[PDB]
């Protein structure tokens, strides 16, 4: 009927309008999601980079700590060498003083006994034997003194060398520690950037829009099905 043409026609125009509005909304949603997915591409590449760099930094940190431990074990060996050397020095200096004194003593004894041989000159032969014995003893005392003095000089030298090497090691350790502090800063900055990247990657509005787009598309489908029935009605009326 004419009246049914009018009524169904009014229904048709309403359906067309509502479909137009729903498809408008749906396109907007699709655009927004099309920006989110791009942001996730960018962020996921940066995240991959940053966790890589973070691995590199942690490896460098461990290696630096290991080099420091090696340097400090070497430092402790050298400290023990120095303490061992230093504990010998009072004894060596005592020996040297006593040997200088013994040397002077023997020289004076040789002078006195030579004086008696001078004054007397039968049993001066005994004094002459005593003389050669005093000469052997003085000679030995002098050779011992040379040996003690040389050994004290050698111990002092070896102490100085160990101390210089220890200073060297402390400078190496200071350099490593400076690098470790720089790496701890780099790691803190990387960890923070990485946590922000993860948080952006759990945003999670991407799914908030995927489900909503599913719904609005379902409703568009429903409206188009009613529209198709209404059209088929008007096309046979």
């Amino acid at each position: 009927t004419k009246g049914a043409i009018v009524r169904w026609g009014k229904r048709k125009e309403k359906l067309i309008e509502e479909i137009r509005a729903r498809e408008e909304e749906r396109n907007a949603l699709v655009v927004r999601l099309g920006e989110i997915d791009r942001t996730f591409a960018v962020a996921r590449e940066e995240f991959d980079t940053v966790v890589k760099e973070l691995e590199e930094a942690r490896k460098s940190l461990y290696e630096g700590e290991a080099r420091i431990k090696r340097a400090e074990e070497e430092k402790e060996r050298l400290k023990a060498e120095i303490l061992t050397g230093e504990a010998r020095l009072p004894g060596l200096r005592e020996r040297a003083e006593n040997l200088r004194r013994l040397v002077e003593e023997k020289r004076a004894e040789i002078s006195e006994l030579e004086r008696r041989l001078s004054s007397i000159t039968s049993q001066s032969f005994e004094l002459r034997i005593k003389l050669s014995d005093l000469e052997k003893e003085l000679e030995l005392a002098r050779k011992d003194l040379e040996k003690v003095l040389a050994e004290e000089r050698a111990v002092r030298e070896e102490i100085e060398v160990a101390k210089r090497r220890i200073n060297e090691l402390d400078t190496l350790i200071e350099r490593e520690r400076g690098e470790l502090a720089k790496l701890r800063g780099r790691i803190e900055r990387l960890e923070r950037k990485r946590d922000k990247l993860k948080k952006a990657l759990e945003n999670p509005e991407a799914r908030e829009l995927t489900e909503k787009i599913r719904a609005v598309e379902k409703e568009i489908a429903a409206l188009r099905e009613e529209l198709s029935r209404v059209e088929g009605k008007l096309e046979g009326l």
